[PDB]
């Protein structure tokens, strides 16, 4: 007989089905960011790698395997068939496209469009109760393809939207004021990038509104210049990029804290990118960032913030660009 | 409307099904231990707490729902009636009897049968799937009881057994050499009690024998009186219940640490109380405490230590010993 | 040539003095609960435990002490003698004297008093730089004692205050509106207890604030009854003692909260009592509950909350009332 | 008055030292994955970073600052200028020179010198009381080149050696034995690289030596071929270099999980690399793996493991390689 067995005795071998699976599609520097940071908050007894480059995801997984004795994930698996995502809770996706020179918004899309035509039904194909998480520019956009081509409910399709926006936000609002970034509170909302809307109403400390006591705040009278805390959010990435080539560490924790409120079913309100026909008078099928209390079941329930004027109106203009992408699109 | 319909947009209604339940039985300071220590660690989406004196129970779980903010597991509940422990994954059970002066042993395991003949079967009605912990005392033989009045297969019924007792031991052999616990290396098995057995041979730091080491180690000659480490693990409940009353905190710690090899599915190895017949002589069906890997699904596999011609005599002792008061019995 | 030098090759003996250490004074309920969750968020290095009565104090440390397995604390420490709190960074003060019947409330607070007299001199002795957290109760007036009798800068004296009262206010708000107090913002601030004041103004998820979107809250006309959810803050731990006899664990938890940001620096937002003479009109000194920015050296910086007029009259009635009992107080 | 003035009082100003620092050297991928780990496990309330290219140094620090509300670390800080080291606790090395095609070993090794000698001098400037952590490669060589130039004590100089080779050694062991590597204990030795040395006799599972079961364990006779094990951990580095490029994360868990044991003085033991002379058999000033008690002031102890004649001259002659390269060194 053989070590194993003159050491171990088996009482029952037939097993399966992990119970709190998470699949990453795509495995560069933001998707191994969110392995990471996903693996060292527990959040999973099995995670799932798929990529393109077979030989870069088979070196990724073997690197995540060999420090496994630090870890509580005992089971790291990879391939570029979907088959080794099956029985997925959540699926995260941040896979596709980087924009050529003088390209239309417009058709870059589309390429990220039939990549999402490959990628999404080999998703749903098995792990047709998962929730997804869309991570790949323009997420919001990119949101509404996920959800068009899954057929999933517009609550188990989930775009990151504002939430490393607000995040940043957050982390600039407490250098200003020498406080930590978890009792500055503040939102970011809307589409993501040069045009998301900072609800300065709603940026306190305490609980004491910070345009009460201030209130050319976010205005051009504005002294202080408080609205280039917001200009600083929407350059924060290009100004990393500048420096280093790329983000990736502040997406990858932002996406494990959106996970972990999903998998621990915890109804947490976040500022993520979901469907909002129906509110702030938009009528189109367009996905933007408002605050979503996430959980065991993806966005179950939304904040209806209370917009000024101009900043209702700013929303409606961001809906009505992405509806004119989304309509020319096709699937 | 309300202020909560003024506030958020509702997309579901509540399906629910939590999914990593854990459920403690008894809420007496073992019990609440054991709950503190889970809520601590983040294994549970959902807390159950059960026992029978009401008052005591409704304000446990007040107390532990005002720190709310300070935990990862958004839904603690509690009742009398079994119905608030649907679907658990893991149930640990505390609850039980005291011997009383001059009860004999048989007749206080038949009081604590004749309360398991009330608990095992509401729990198996509502979770047929779970894993069971047993924890009370006289945990060998009560955890031959749990699985009778189950009917579960062996891999799903587990005793608390020798772990905490492990655990002690490698605390007091740390402080004599002045390392971690963590990085000593000892195991009692057997019989949770003054029968337990030492097993000398597995003791050492960084897989240096330290029998080999120190060949008198465990005998009447060794000038260093190795035995009375284990005189003290035997003895430690005692001397702490002389100062206290009670033991809580080190057996809550050491029941949350067997539930995450459970719920995370780590395939950890603890010596847990597991049905043995076939081996080391033993024809009987008795639970004692061997080494057992630990997952999703309770024991799957277990380890057959190399035991001395003396160390398999007493746990065949035990054995006998125990068959013999389960032997008496009344289903 | 024993086994541990046969086995363990020193390089050098001298040179210890532990780095984050904390001490819980009284080992209660409360006291225990306290250290339990300072154990399971691994803020420490070094646990000292100091009470009056060796028994239970002994009993309570080896309890602990025989779970360091599943811990990352090394050393845990208790005597009746204060020399084991040497070099303390933060010393949790827990003990204290419970009210009799018949006795005033002053008197109470006398006594109080001269255990504070041996208690805090005996800390300050040992560790002269460190922080003091004061949880005993009536918590504001003994702040006040535990400031005037160990001569600390009034940063480094910090009452336990509201801190619990805006959890449990969270926690309540949360069960209203389906949402997770981690996103529920509200503060109870001023005197620890029946004269608490539900700032309504900063009540807000998201930033949305719930008086400008209904604004009866709070006032009697609001039909929602949002008013009660206060008075059932006021009334928790009376309904939690009535039930289980004593509060422990949410008042733990709040306190190992309190520690963290102390001993990681982390200048997170808290609502504790210090002391806040010249804001408010209050022109003694007196200690009551303001959102606080907490760290290594204390209470560096205080929130100045906007209050109405009516917010503003209860804070200088506690106050009054407060200085009221000082002024009696016998040092 | 500015906004910050009207929202908070400002209670004392000068605050500093930081009392939990870690430097990491080097934000090339090894660096930054032990940064990423240390930053996830709450190790630390200061984390610096040192390099030479600015412009990437500045863009990690940029990176990690923007999830400051996922993190626990209140300050990250960067530069080129080593006075962003001053006072840290531990310094992690892991910048050096990248070989050359057609390069000798005593080559590299003094263009690694060339660099420490800029390093090393300016580290020890800013933290003269650090614990030094070298992770250059090769780490026994580059570990003695930091403990020459540094004039620190031996207990102060440590390298990652083969910790990393044994975690590795315990998951393939885990893999072929269908249990976490947490519950399987190996042990590899000595020089890292090639010559590593896998000691057999401590190979167990519960105290259960593999090799008493097995006694042609390790040996060409071995019929399951275990020595495969070790080749497989030897070049586990070479295959995952081939498949992604470098290697990263599991180095980053490894290195974190060092500095937990030296951060919160742990007293674990880990197989690090220090200087031996006097052991084994060894006349010269080399730096082997071997395993040793890790705390506050770095390595205070290190156990004696029993070696094989085979096992011992495998030291001998590693150590007479190493001596070899050390002596031309030019300082
Ligand atoms: C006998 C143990 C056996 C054991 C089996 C199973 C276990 C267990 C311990 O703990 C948890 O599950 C020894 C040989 C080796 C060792 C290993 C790892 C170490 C160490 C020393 O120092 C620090 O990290």
């Amino acid at each position: 007989a053989t070590l194993k067995d003159q050491l171990i005795y088996n009482l029952l071998k037939e097993e399966q089905t992990p119970q709190n699976k998470i699949t990453v599609v795509g495995v560069g520097a933001v998707g191994m960011a969110c392995a990471i940071s996903i693996l060292m908050k527990d959040l999973a007894d099995e995670l799932a790698l798929v990529d393109v480059i077979e030989d870069k995801l088979k070196g990724e997984m073997m690197d995540l395997q060999h420090g496994s004795l630090f870890l509580r994930t005992p089971k790291i698996v990879s391939g570029k068939d979907y088959n080794v995502t099956a029985n997925s809770k959540l699926v995260i996706i941040t896979a596709g496209a980087r924009q050529q020179e003088g390209e239309s918004r417009l058709n870059l899309v589309q390429r990220n469009v039939n990549i999402f035509k490959f990628i999404i039904p080999n998703v749903v194909k098995y792990s047709p109760n998962c929730k997804l998480l869309i991570v790949s520019n323009p997420v919001d956009i990119l949101t509404y393809v996920a959800w068009k081509i899954s057929g999933f409910p517009k609550n188990r399709v989930i775009g990151s939207g504002c939430n490393l926006d607000s995040a940043r936000f957050r982390y600039l609002m407490g250098e200003r004021l020498g406080v930590h970034p978890l009792s500055c509170h503040g939102w970011v909302l809307g589409e993501h990038g040069d045009s998301s809307v900072p609800v300065w109403s709603g940026m306190n400390v305490a609980g004491v509104s910070l345009k009460t006591l201030h209130p050319d705040l976010g205005t051009d009278k504005d002294k202080e210049q408080w609205k280039e805390v917001h200009k600083q959010v929407v350059e924060s990435a290009y100004e990393v990029i500048k420096l280093k080539g790329y983000t990736s560490w502040a997406i990858g924790l932002s996406v494990a804290d959106l996970a972990e409120s999903i998998m621990k079913n915890l109804r947490r309100v976040h500022p993520v990118s979901t469907m909002i026909k129906g509110l702030y008078g938009i009528k189109d099928d367009v996905f933007l960032s408002v605050p979503c209390i996430l959980g065991q079941n993806g966005i179950s329930d939304l904040v209806k913030v209370t917009l000024t004027s101009e900043e209702e109106a700013r929303l409606k203009k961001s809906a009505d660009t992405l509806w004119g992408i989304q309509k020319e699109l096709q699937f």
